[PDB]
């Protein structure tokens, strides 16, 4: 039994799907869905970029969203059967809400593109930063974020797998973390080309305005579980899912828990639905014995169906 799993920022790149869509014209068709919701041709941005407005994080997600629903697509319309349980990272939660049917499609497209627009605002550049920590437990790093704070802001925000752990706050804060974190025994503090400090208290005020856009849309039953991001847990109710969404924002990403918990419930495959390999990577470095790979090349999709 098999899950899919959904990554989130980081993972998209200009040309992504390009093979994937020559294979299969339901991608492009998906794409085209989404750009009428969002009003401009998001395709040709994928496939043109410049990386620059690919990676404008307002429009990244729609971007990434949109190529992990056309995976999806592409996988049903061959016939694929559903997996066993979703589960998506960072703004791969939407991903994953809306292949197991909860949100519509051009719902959360234009839902996303809010969500980004908020995150981008909530601080200002160069206030924020975010550090990859190499090689310390997860209870060391978060004591190292606790004595660093000071009045300011920074904590784990991405629980990746043990020994990879992203944190995030104000500057300064993120900078005494890291430098505790090296002196607690880590491997590396490695300054990521953030800005937006995503997954800490710095959200909030972005939460609240996700909350009020939340709230007009509608919320369906999915048609298989998905584990969230912030409490681990397959809620159905979809004011519950909802609040999980908000919280979310504003709250570590759990994955290595999530990994794991999928796992606990006969998971033995991952299949990573989008862009690039990062939560394919991942998962052996959770779980030793799960296996995971990648539905983005038309070749594995063959494969795999």
């Amino acid at each position: 039994q098999f899950a899919f799993v959904f990554p989130g920022q980081g993972s998209q790149t200009v040309g992504m799907l390009a093979d994937m869509a020559a294979s299969y014209p339901i991608v492009e068709e998906t794409f085209a869905e989404a750009s009428a919701a969002l009003g401009y041709d998001l395709w040709a941005l994928t496939q043109q970029g410049p990386a620059e407005e690919l990676n404008k994080t307002w429009q990244t997600q729609p971007a990434l969203l949109t190529a992990s629903v056309a995976l999806y697509r592409v996988w049903q319309q061959q016939g694929g059967k559903a997996p066993a349980m979703m589960a998506g990272h960072s703004l791969g939660e939407y991903s994953a809400l809306v292949c197991a049917g909860v949100i519509d499609f051009a719902d959360a497209v234009r839902l996303v593109e809010m969500r980004g627009k908020f995150m981008q605002e909530a601080v200002p550049e160069g206030t924020g930063a975010m550090a990859a920590i190499i090689g310390l437990d997860d209870a060391s790093i978060a004591k190292a974020c606790e004595e660093a704070a000071e009045g300011q802001v920074v904590s784990p925000v991405n629980f990746n797998s043990p020994g990879q752990v992203v944190i995030a706050g104000h500057k300064e804060a993120v900078e005494r973390a890291g430098a505790a974190c090296k002196a607690a025994g880590a491997k590396r503090a490695l300054p990521l080309p953030v800005s937006v400090p995503s997954h800490c208290a710095l959200m909030k005020p972005a939460a609240d305005k996700l909350a009020v856009e939340l709230a007009k849309i509608t919320f369906n039953a999915p048609t298989v579980p998905v584990v969230n991001n912030v409490d681990v847990k397959c809620e159905t109710n979809g004011d519950a899912i909802r609040d999980a969404l908000v919280r979310q924002l504003y709250n570590p990403v759990q994955w290595t828990k999530s990994v794991e918990y999928m796992a606990a419930q006969g998971v033995e495959h991952l299949y990573e639905v989008g862009p690039g390999k990062v939560l394919t990577g991942l998962t052996k470095r959770i779980v030793d014995t799960l296996t995971a790979s990648a539905l983005n090349e038309p070749s594995a999709m063959a494969a795999a169906l």
